[PDB]
């Protein structure tokens, strides 16, 4: 157990020194270390319960006890004498840098995962490369790097959210007093790109500017896994060679999809164009139902926009299905058109001016389930039908890496695939939420593991999420009826209410905000599940998240009091049960 | 045990009905209470672990051990077979309305605690009368029914705030490609006022309502307990009568007091008259350095006032002084003057014109704690020097009611005073929270202590806040320098970081948020505190408390995964210790 738990220390850390806090010898070693500038993962015996048997077990590497003891990529390089006489000899540079391999660590990746893991492990004296390549979009858009999140995902579609959210400010502020006339002012979309565009672009430089101060190396190049140790990797030459790493970290992450029909790829976009596009896509329709669609139809029809949103089945698919069409009645009653039970089976009219910066036109057709058929004329049409890796690409099938019926990585619950120095994190591990936080502790603890003798493990259950719909939904937990099939009806009692914002009183909705919690009655109700529609809601959820974590009950809840005014006070004086059959409005 | 519960919620109950739910007999009596509109609390003894004990005592005030058993005002009135036979004789309605005193519960106060108290008792069949009179401030200023966070508190002041925030929200707009010009928009106090006092009197009508269809008798009379079961009314008339009450509910608050200095009272004004004034202050100085005063200037320079805050020693007393500081640092970047150090010895130039809606001028001397002057003309002069009760008005001395050296009322931990019958809660209870929701959980659950047979107490420890400062303020458990000198400064960690909320890139301060946990390193870095500075800090702050409530340390935060992207967030993945003397900026 500790025996077991130090060889696998020893064996992969790149530079670690057993020690104690409290050894003069320990600090006289670390002093000539960092004076050498050579990083180090560092163990302090004295405070762990487990470290006398450590320090006992060290000796089957090393032939001695005590403390301080430099290892180097599995070998012992010596205590105190030793590491001083390799230093004034100047031969210790040599001995820490002697590998094996070119790297360390070599991440495929410069994402949200990647990029957290690679930061982390040149932390202990792991030598580093992040590989990151951008593919053109069909059109050609392509960006820097920091992954899908930074650049085409949760930062620039939260920051035309926020656009979205200040046309309603600007109507609040009339009532509020202030003397501006709502119905005189327009939106200008270039400018809010432009001002979206320069964030993301400070972005780019500080990834290059933290991996620079961090020692690794950044290849702005496509890679490919070729052997277990060996990556292929191609530049914007085209020129082509292979680099060799001990542990090997998959963080390519996911692409658009789009339907196999006429003219998609040709006529269309997805997300990865919306966000840099640089005319206003005018009279749009948003083909899918997913939380990407439904954000951006939502900032959309803020903006001034004429949308409509075709759906083939549900909306929100996954989430809560009350939720789900809570938040698209809100959206159809604030400007958003849905085409119900429909697919689309794309004619080009007018080719895009890009040097007059206009938008093209097209002409769409389709079909409902029942049979009838859809036509109607779009400026701009954008897919949102979910995200695929193509790991065909990233990956020889000799390796021996399996992946599962979507394509995915099957890994352990320490990230290890099938092959034993191979890790996958983020969007391309099978099973797991893909969420950008979720990356990035992922590839944070698991750098930790590698290269610092940690354990701890990422957990990855009752993740909390919010979707940034014109009306904002959170949620931690089961969906109620997930908690259903899983409990039994008889062994679930839902509290709700509906609530109103005390903002939205001077501004004049009473009942459309809503909140409940899902519970298991024979577990002293436990919280199974959180919910909440309404401003602001991830900011209301976040805290909540660490409660459920710890096992809250609806009893926790209510003897926690309220902060007075607010939205998120309503979860901690719920009563009213659905059996009960009581309305919940206000 | 059993027995002293038993004996208690019999003799204090109103109607109380013992029942098991798979009793039809049980199930024939509820059906003629209910059509005789007999409003009555309901233990369904087959759902207590203590049921068949309690079954067995009740003989020891009925003489039999079965189901179902009615009692009134602590008397047995029968079982099936006797009920009925009273219904079928007409002779139950007098019955149930039988007693040696007027009713079962009077309030004194109809605020938010007395409010909560009398609704919550009258819902088990206690006969229930709320009285409520709002003494007029200097200038005469009175409101309605509510209390103080309804008509001159929480919710006017909330108000204000939204106001003052979208000045800000209306010169991000320009950022974010909105066409309006920010320098030419101007601001109507008028027009604000008009709309949240449209607002404050919905909620006092809607009281009105509340307690009518409860059948609670409100009397807007000044109520006055002369001995422990007799309470004084004096109406609108000066009418003088006297009503009897078992059970006695103290909820009268308290008001604004001023300095003892000259033309306080005649010339300046305090937070009860400022949410209705008709007039913009203009020109104005807040004397003193609460949560009051920093809200009220906070607002004022937003919606364009020349606002001074006069400071006699400390910003916030009683909340972390790193945090206040903060608070103030950016209200003095944003716009308000602070003179510190000082105190106040006011004289009249000007008297208000109330024709044309204009304030008069002042002329305010004082001086610094060095002896240095200070002299100044203000236009309205706002003093928010604390609060207190007046109960020499509320309570004759002789009833036996034991106070405090504040003047507040000394309870038990269920809210009884030294005298049996007679209980306090709200601002007057002393060492309590000063809170709305802790007033109305204090009044809920004491209701149903005395009528419904329950046991549960309200908890008073760890109750969050929130001042609505121009950037908020949101803490939960204690400040750093409280854990400090309880623990040792050995004994604390704490982790703290600058933030920026993503919207505030495209709208162009880099590190002016901030957060902390301060933790306790022996108890497994258990969260003693929780502080936030930043947007939304109320929405922020909420969830948190149900996470110490139960007990949260730093690892139940670590594993607890993040929303993205959110302020909220930061606290998931905190590391730079104090200690380790790490910059916390971004
Ligand atoms: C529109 C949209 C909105 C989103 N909003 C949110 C949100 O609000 N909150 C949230 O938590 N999540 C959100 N997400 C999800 C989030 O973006 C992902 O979960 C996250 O980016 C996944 O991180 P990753 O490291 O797995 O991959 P990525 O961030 O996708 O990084 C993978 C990188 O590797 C590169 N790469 C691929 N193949 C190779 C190769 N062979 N060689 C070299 N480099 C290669 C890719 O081009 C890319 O730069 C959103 C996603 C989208 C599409
Ligand atoms: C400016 C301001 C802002 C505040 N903001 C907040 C906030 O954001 N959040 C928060 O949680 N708390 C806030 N508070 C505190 C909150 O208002 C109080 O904690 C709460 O109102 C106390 O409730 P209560 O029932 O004890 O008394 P009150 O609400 O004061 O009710 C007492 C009532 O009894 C009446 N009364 C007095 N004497 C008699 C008598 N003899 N006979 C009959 N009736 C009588 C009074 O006139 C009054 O109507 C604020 C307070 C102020 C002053
Ligand atoms: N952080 C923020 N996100 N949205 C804001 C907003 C939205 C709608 C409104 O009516 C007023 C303000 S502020
Ligand atoms: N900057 C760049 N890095 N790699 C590039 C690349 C790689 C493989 C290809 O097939 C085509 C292009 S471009
Ligand atoms: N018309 C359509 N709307 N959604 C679709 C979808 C969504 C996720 C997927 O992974 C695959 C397809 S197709
Ligand atoms: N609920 C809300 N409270 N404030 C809001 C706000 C404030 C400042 C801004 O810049 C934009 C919006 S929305
Ligand atoms: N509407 C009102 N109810 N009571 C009033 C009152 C009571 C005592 C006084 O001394 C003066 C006035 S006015
Ligand atoms: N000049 C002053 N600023 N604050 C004062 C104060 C505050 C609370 C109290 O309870 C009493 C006095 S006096």
């Amino acid at each position: 157990g500790t025996s077991q738990w130090l060889r696998k220390t020893v064996d992969s850390a790149a530079v670690i020194l057993f020690s104690k806090t409290t050894c003069p010898y320990c600090k006289k070693v670390k002093d000539v270390l960092a004076e050498a500038k050579i990083k180090h993962a560092t163990i302090e015996l004295d405070q762990l319960s487990n470290g006398s048997a450590i320090q006992k077990c060290l000796a089957s590497f090393s032939k001695i006890e005590t403390v301080p003891q430099m290892f180097v990529r599995g070998k012992f390089i010596g205590d105190s004498q030793t590491v001083l006489k390799y230093y004034s000899n100047d031969e210790l540079a040599g001995i820490v840098n002697e590998s094996k391999y070119d790297y360390d660590l070599i991440v495929i990746g410069g994402g949200s995962g990647g990029l957290a893991a690679g930061k982390e492990a040149a932390k202990y004296g792991a030598k580093t490369a992040v590989l990151d390549y951008v593919e053109p979009t069909p059109i050609g858009t392509t960006w820097g790097l920091g992954g899908t999140c930074v650049n085409v995902g949760c930062i620039p579609k939260k920051l035309m959210h926020q656009a979205g959210l200040l046309s309603h400010a600007l109507e609040d502020a009339e009532h509020f007093g202030w003397s501006l006339d709502r119905s005189k002012i327009s939106h200008n979309w270039s400018t809010m790109v432009e001002g979206v565009q320069s964030h993301i672009g400070s972005l780019n430089w500080g990834y290059k500017v933290a991996l620079r101060d961090n020692q690794v190396t950044y290849l702005n190049a496509k890679g490919r896994l070729i052997s277990p140790h060996e990556v292929q990797i191609t530049d914007k030459n085209q020129k082509v060679s292979t680099i060799t790493g001990n542990k090997i970290i998959l963080a390519t992450g996911e692409r658009p999809k789009y339907p196999e029909i006429p003219g998609a790829v040709e006529y269309g976009i997805t997300s990865d164009d919306l966000f840099s596009l640089p005319y206003f896509p005018g009279k749009t329709l948003v083909i899918g139902a997913s939380y990407v669609a439904l954000e951006c139809a939502g900032f959309l029809a803020s903006l001034g926009g004429d949308v409509t949103v075709m759906v083939r089945s549900i909306l929100l698919r996954g989430f809560d299905q009350q939720m789900a069409e809570k938040v698209g009645d809100y959206m159809e009653n604030h400007g958003v058109k849905f085409a119900k039970l429909c697919v689309p089976d794309i004619k080009q009219l007018k080719v895009v001016d890009t040097e007059n910066n206009k938008p093209g036109l097209l002409l769409v057709k389709g079909h409902y389930t029942d049979g009838k058929k859809f036509e109607e004329e779009f400026e701009t049409v954008i897919f949102a039908v979910g995200r695929e890796p193509q790991l065909s690409k990233v990956l020889c099938e000799t390796v021996g890496v399996k992946l599962d019926k979507n394509g995915r990585v099957v890994c352990t619950d320490d990230e290890q695939t099938t092959v034993s120095n191979v890790y996958a994190i983020g969007d391309i591990n099978a099973g797991k939420p893909q969420l950008t936080p979720v990356a990035i502790q992922a590839g944070r603890y698991l750098a930790r593991r590698l290269f610092a003798g940690a354990t701890e493990l990422t957990d990855y259950s009752n993740v909390a999420t919010t979707v940034f719909t014109p009306l904002e939904y959170g949620a931690c937990g089961l969906s109620e009826e997930d908690a259903i099939e899983k409990y039994g009806d008889k062994d679930i009692e839902v509290y709700h209410s509906n609530f109103k914002p005390l903002e939205w009183t001077v501004a004049h909705e009473d009942n459309v905000c809503y909140m409940k919690l899902v519970c298991r009655k024979s577990d002293n109700m436990r919280v199974l599940g959180l919910h909440v529609l309404g401003p602001n809601a991830g900011e209301i959820t976040q805290g909540y998240a660490v409660a459920i974590k710890m096992g809250a009950t609806k009893a926790d809840f209510d003897r926690t009091i309220g902060i007075h005014p607010t939205c998120s006070e309503t979860f901690t004086t719920l009563h009213v049960t659905k059996k009960s059959g009581v309305s919940p409005i206000v």
